[PDB]
C-alpha cells in the first residue's frame, strides 16, 4: 500500500550528504534513518542520547501513524537500540523527527553522521471510542 | 479510523481521581494510560513493578489488537518503559490492562497515582494460516 | 482477518518435536515461536544469544509485515526479551526466522528446546514516498 508523506528537510545536507531515508526494496516494510550530526558522538555501554534526524514529516491522515524501531543487527550484535523503545509517531506531530539512541550493551559505540541508526514504518491505525459496560458479551 | 470498543471499570476511582485514558487530538494515534495505586511507588533502578489500570477493555474483533509502548519521554529522559518492552493485548483479552513499568536508567523514579506512565495505540492484525511449500517463489 | 503465509520447515523437529507456532484462540493476536536448539543455552544476566526458528516464511505481499516481540509474562517476570527490542520481517524476506534473546534481568535463565520464547504478529503496513515541501499544511 502506498501513500505520499509530506517532508520538510530542516538541515540542508539532509538529501544530499544524509540520504534522504529509502526503502531497499519493493518488499521491505521500514525505511532506514540516519543520523543528521556535524561529528561522531561516542555513546557509553549504558547511555542515552538524542540523535536529529534533520526532518519533520506530516503523516496528516489519522488512520495512519509510524512507528520507529531499532535495526536487528545493531540491536543484537552492539546493543544499539532505542530510550524509548518504540517510538511512536502521531498523524499530526510536525515536529523535527528525533530518535532516543541507547546502548544497552557492554561496549562503547561510535554514531557515525549518516549513519543507519534506526528504522520507521507506518501502520493504520483505530482511534477508539470508549463504551462503559457493566459486564461484557497474568516458565511461560 | 474510529472503533467504539466496550470497557469495564474495575476501580471506582478509573474515570474520577484518575481520569479514562484519552487522546489529546483528533490526530494522535495512542492513548495514554494511567497508574491506577493506592500510594506511589518508588522504583529503583533496574527494578520492574506491575502497575495496574484499574480496567479491562474487551477488544472483540479479530481483526484488532492493542499495542501498548512506553511515552518517549518517559523512555528517554528517565528510562521508564515497559519490561516487557511492547504490549500485546488480544481481542477476546477481558482481563485487566496490567503494566510492566521497567526502570533501565540509573536514577530512582517514583511513580505516581494517576500518572500517565505508558501509551496504548489499536492496530488492524492479520491472523496467518501457514502453507507449507518446499521452496518459494542476519557498523549496519 | 486472514492470510495464507507460506512457510518452509528448515529443521525436521519442527512440526513434530518442536510444534509449529499456532494461535491459541481465534481471537488471538500474535502466535508464538518456539526455539529450536539441540540443547538448553544457559543464558546469563545482560547477555544476548541467537536462536533459531528452524523455518522460513514467506509474506510475500508488500502490504504486510511481521512483527516479533516478547512474551509479557517472560519479559516481565524474568526479564526475557528481544535484543532488538521488535523483530520486523520484511515482505520479501525468504530466510530463517531467528530470535535475539536478551537477558535484561538479574538471574540467568534457561532457554529450552521447544520453549514458547517470543510472539509474532502480521499487520498491515504501508509504503511512504515523500513529498518534499517547504511548509506544511520533545515527569510527563
Ligand atoms: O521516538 C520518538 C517518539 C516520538 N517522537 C515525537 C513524535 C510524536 O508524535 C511525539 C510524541 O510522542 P509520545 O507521545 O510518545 N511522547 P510524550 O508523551 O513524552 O510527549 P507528548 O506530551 O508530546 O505527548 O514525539 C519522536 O520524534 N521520536
Ligand atoms: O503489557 C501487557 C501485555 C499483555 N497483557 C495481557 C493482555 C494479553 O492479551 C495477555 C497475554 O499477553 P502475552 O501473550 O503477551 N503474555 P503470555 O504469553 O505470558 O501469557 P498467556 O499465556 O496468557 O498467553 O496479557 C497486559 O495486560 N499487559
Ligand atoms: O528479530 C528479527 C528481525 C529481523 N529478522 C530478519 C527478517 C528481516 O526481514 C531481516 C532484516 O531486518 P532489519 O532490517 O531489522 N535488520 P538489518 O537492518 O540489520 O539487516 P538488513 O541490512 O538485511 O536490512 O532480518 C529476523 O529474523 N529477526
Ligand atoms: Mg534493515
Ligand atoms: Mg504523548
Ligand atoms: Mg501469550
Amino acid at each position: 500500500m502506498m501513500k505520499k508523506i509530506d517532508v520538510k528537510i530542516l538541515d540542508p545536507r539532509v538529501g544530499k550528504e544524509f540520504p534522504l531515508p529509502t526503502y531497499a526494496t519493493s518488499g521491505s516494510a521500514g525505511l532506514d534513518l540516519r543520523a543528521c550530526l556535524n561529528d561522531a558522538v561516542e555513546l557509553a555501554p549504558g547511555d542515552t542520547t538524542l540523535v536529529p534526524t534533520g526532518l519533520a514529516i506530516h503523516i496528516a491522515d489519522p488512520s495512519l501513524a509510524a512507528m520507529m524501531l531499532p535495526r536487528s543487527g545493531l540491536g543484537h550484535k552492539h546493543g544499539i537500540v532505542l530510550g524509548n523503545l518504540v517510538g511512536l509517531i502521531d498523524s499530526d506531530y510536525q515536529g523535527q523527527l528525533m530518535i532516543s539512541v541507547w546502548n544497552r550493551g557492554q561496549d562503547s559505540f561510535t554514531i557515525q553522521p549518516g549513519e543507519r541508526i534506526a528504522q520507521m514504518i507506518f501502520v493504520p491505525v483505530v482511534q477508539a471510542e470508549f463504551n462503559l459496560v457493566e459486564d461484557f458479551d497474568f516458565r511461560q
